[PDB]
């Protein structure tokens, strides 16, 4: 295998590292996987389709302009270079290799497009028309943004966008399901808690957080239980950043944030789909769970779950490992059809006060076609009132003892509107047997005499009843 000759490839430390602090992408390339035949679309502020490092891989069939309602996603050029982010992300996935320009994409032979959707009012329809763009041509969608990362917002896809997610994973990609890759958020300095973002909190999105070059949790990271894995991104000013294509036919060495991590994951997923084009949207999440690597990622919350995997709310199952992903994809057996077990927990509303614990022993739909012995995602769908929402911290403990943080305290969240059937999601009990006692904890983290009521707690289990590995 001959590694890329591009002038800035040596500066793409998260690929070309010889120190083991990288995404192990060269190993995938050396197995023959470069993204050939795979189609990725960047949902953002547009894509400079004539960029010298993107033109050779540019695919109009992966592109649209929902802001101006035309097929051409070219960015709006301004003095401050406002609409450059989509172009930066496109190059992370699929910048051309061995052409004397900038560096390379993770999947440097994949086809790449962009949806111009963020340069205008982002409505439910705009979101739905973007997520649902050409779903039998585009394999993988990359989205780096969502509701405001101000640490006080609770919002997610409205009706059309949620319908687009279910249509995508159900009928997209020939029935195998669109793969939606999401950044878990940039709200770290606002103490944001990312299950409050219904896009990254969705089971239908494969959610990605960031690690700095030295293996630390960056200032901008949000912790939450819905995150699945991690890719490198920026950190302090002694740590390197992401190197990629930039607006006006330039390169950049200063692409940053969790919003730079999701495209790298999308590229790794593109290599993996080249290795096995029959992978379903759920198969891809299984591969990520099984192959991601905690080693050398620093966090104070690494915990071993019930099947022996380390999980963190900052990192999910750890750093993506592209060589391992493509190796395991090749002979992967398609997972069984997805089951869903609905358990309405409360017999009466419960006063929260200073602290509430709800314990329930469940059989996970024993005797039914939705019996689950092998969990994938789990949700605690909660309806509650509270006088100051951000004073609440919420945890969910599985029968195997895995304590998922569903919500951390959010000091800026002064809302008195509570949670209205909010489906807090955790990935940390993946492959556990969910039969047994679940424990929900709601606590007032403030010394204030806060008050409210939990009126509904639905435990929703997804998964299967076959195919488990030895822990
Ligand atoms: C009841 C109803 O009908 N309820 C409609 C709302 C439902 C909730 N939704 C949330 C939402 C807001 C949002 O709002 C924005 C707007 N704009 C940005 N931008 C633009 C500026 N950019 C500058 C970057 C520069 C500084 C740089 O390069 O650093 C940052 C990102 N981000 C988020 N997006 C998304 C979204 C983003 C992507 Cl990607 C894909 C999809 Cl599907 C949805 C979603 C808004 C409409
Ligand atoms: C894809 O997987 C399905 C489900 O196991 C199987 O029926 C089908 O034959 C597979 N197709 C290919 C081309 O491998
Ligand atoms: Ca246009
Ligand atoms: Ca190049
Ligand atoms: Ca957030
Ligand atoms: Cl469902
Ligand atoms: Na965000
Ligand atoms: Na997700
Ligand atoms: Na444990
Ligand atoms: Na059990």
């Amino acid at each position: 295998y001959q590694e890329p000759t591009d002038p800035k490839f040596p500066q793409q430390w998260y690929l070309s590292g010889v120190t083991q602090r990288d995404l192990n992408v060269k190993a995938a390339w050396a197995q023959g996987y470069t993204g050939h035949g795979i189609v990725v679309s960047i949902l953002d502020d547009g894509i400079e389709k004539n960029h010298p490092d993107l033109a050779g891989n540019y695919d109009p069939g992966a592109s649209f302009d929902v802001n101006d309602q035309d097929p051409d996603p070219q960015p709006r050029y301004t003095q401050m270079n406002d609409n450059r982010h989509g172009t930066r992300c496109a190059g992370e996935v699929a910048a051309v290799a061995n052409n004397g320009v900038c560096g390379v994409g993770v999947a440097y032979n994949a086809r790449i497009g962009g949806v111009r959707m963020l340069d205008g009012e982002v409505t439910d329809a705009v979101e739905a028309r973007s997520l649902g763009l050409n779903p039998n041509h585009i394999h993988i969608y990359s989205a780096s943004w969502g509701p405001e990362d101000d640490g006080k917002t609770v919002d997610g896809p409205a009706r059309l966008a949620e319908e687009a997610f279910f249509r995508g994973v159900s009928q997209g990609r020939g029935g195998l399901g669109s793969i939606f890759v999401w950044a878990s958020g940039n709200g770290g300095r606002e103490h944001d808690s990312c299950n409050c973002d219904g896009y990254t909190n969705s089971i239908y999105t494969l959610s990605i957080s960031s690690a700095t070059q030295f293996g630390n949790v960056p200032w901008y990271s949000e912790a939450c239980s819905s995150t699945l894995a991690t890719t490198y991104s920026s950190g302090n000013q002694n740590e390197k950043q992401i190197v990629t294509t930039d607006l006006r036919q330039k390169c950049t060495e200063s692409h940053t944030g969790t919003s730079a991590s999701a495209p790298l994951a999308a590229g790794i997923i593109a290599l993996t789909l080249e290795a096995n084009k029959n992978l379903t949207w759920r198969d891809m999440q299984h591969l990520v769970v099984q192959t991601s690597k905690p080693a050398h990622l620093n966090a104070n919350d690494w915990a071993t779950n019930g099947v022996g995997r380390k999980v963190s709310h900052s990192y999910g199952y750890g750093l993506l490992d592209a060589g391992a992903m493509v190796a395991l994809a090749q002979n992967w057996t398609t997972v069984a059809p997805q089951r869903k077990c609905i358990i309405d927990i409360l017999t009466e509303p419960k006063d929260i006060g200073k602290r509430l614990e709800v314990r329930k022993t469940v059989t996970a739909c024993l005797g039914e076609p939705n019996h689950i012995t092998r969990l994938e995602h789990a949700q605690a769908r909660l309806t509650l009132s509270y006088n100051r929402r951000g004073d609440l911290a919420i945890h969910l403990v599985s029968p195997m003892g895995t304590r998922s943080t569903l919500l951390a305290a959010r000091p800026h969240d002064y809302s008195a509107d509570g949670f209205n059937d909010w489906a807090f999601m955790t990935t940390h009990s993946w492959d556990e047997d969910p039969s047994g006692e679940w424990v929900l904890e709601i606590e007032n983290t403030s010394e204030a005499n806060n008050y409210g009521t939990l009126t509904k707690f639905t435990l929703v289990l997804y998964g299967t009843a076959s195919g488990s590995l030895v822990p």
